[PDB]
């Protein structure tokens, strides 16, 4: 068994190795990368996502989300309050303002301490889930807008043609903007490229221990748990590394910097925060190894969790028994 401690692995593909996405994901897994639930990939020195980021101020964030916290410092829920549209130029200026800017800090460790101590007392604004891409059309390797689709993977493995098209999303962040504990829709993989700006810190639980996190979550958020058997799908629940330690939940942490890829693996619970103004791009993907996770994925049928048009087909084909109840749920 490779990577039995489930450590987060960091990869440095050569230009040649960076030419076949599926092959390299399979290679990473042959080294046990998936057992951590998250891997970092540093692209070849000669590679670039696009020429410059000089002309991105005019992107619209149609619905910025103010992330409002309830609970205690290390155990809280966050709800998203919709705000008026703003351009990325306006957003960046807001992120850099005295009210929202990254505070003085010694290092990543000091900033993490400040995040968990102080996060709940501020309400940062997140420009999340914006359909689009910042990869140059001519970028041929690891272009998140040119990956093979989940629908084609499911067709290749199961011999069934289905509707749907999955495309990338942009995320414009500032200090304290947060992603709550979750696995991907249908326990898919995700790939995240940090285009520019300040770092993003990640926490992850190994897939083999995901049910331990779920059990702790039910204990820590009893109301939410009664409401929905898969409430973590709502992406509202935060639990600090201190609280995870106290409860013996195995986990790992790593900081992603601009120019680096992170891949999350099937059923790898993850959460994190942004250090300051930044922009990331992400998309879900699948491999043959995902199919069995897709079949076993928990579903929110309470109506809260956002269902994409594409997920109908995944549930319909992989989870026919669950399909009706899930459908009437939302
Ligand atoms: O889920 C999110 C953003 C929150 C989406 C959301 C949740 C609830 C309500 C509105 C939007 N973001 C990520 C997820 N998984 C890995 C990384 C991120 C990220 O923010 O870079
Ligand atoms: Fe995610
Ligand atoms: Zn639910």
């Amino acid at each position: 068994a490779q990577n039995p401690n489930c450590n987060i692995m960091i990869f440095h593909p050569t230009k040649e190795e960076f030419n076949d996405f599926d092959k390299y994901i399979a290679y990473m897994e042959s080294q046990g990368a998936h057992r951590a639930g998250l891997a970092k990939i540093i692209p070849p020195k000669e590679w670039k996502a696009r020429e410059t980021y000089d002309n991105i101020s005019e992107i619209l964030i149609a619905t910025p989300l103010q992330q409002v916290a309830s609970g205690r410092a290390g155990v809280f829920t966050q709800y998203h309050k919709k705000k008026k549209a703003m351009t990325v130029g306006e957003y960046r200026h807001l992120a850099n303002s005295k009210k929202y800017q990254t505070p003085p800090h010694q290092n990543f460790e000091d900033l993490e301490r400040k995040y968990w101590k102080n996060r709940i007392y501020n309400s940062p604004i997140y420009g999340a889930d914006i359909s689009g891409s910042l990869f140059d059309e001519n970028t041929k390797q690891w272009n998140l807008g040119h990956l093979g689709t989940i629908q084609d993977l499911l067709e290749k493995e199961c011999g069934v043609v289905i509707e749907g098209v999955n495309t990338p999303y942009l995320y414009f962040g500032m200090w304290k903007t947060t992603f709550a504990w979750h696995t991907e829709d249908m326990d898919l993989y995700s790939i995240n490229y940090l285009h520019l700006g300040e770092p993003k810190t990640w926490y992850v639980v190994p897939p083999e221990h995901g049910q331990r996190l779920e059990r702790l979550a039910r204990e820590l958020f009893p109301g939410s748990s009664r409401g929905c058997g898969a409430f973590l799908r709502h992406k509202v629940a935060l639990i600090s590394p201190t609280v995870l330690k106290e409860n013996g939940i195995p986990f790992n942490r790593i900081t992603q910097e601009a120019g680096e890829f992170m891949v999350t693996f099937p059923y790898g619970y993850h959460a994190g925060f942004n250090h300051g103004f930044n922009c990331a791009e992400a998309i879900n993907f699948a491999t043959p190894r995902w199919i069995d996770y897709g079949k076993m994925a928990s579903q929110c049928s309470c109506g809260e969790a956002r269902v994409t048009f594409s997920m109908d087909a995944f549930v319909r084909i992989l989870q026919p028994e669950r399909y009706d109840l899930w459908k009437r749920g939302q």
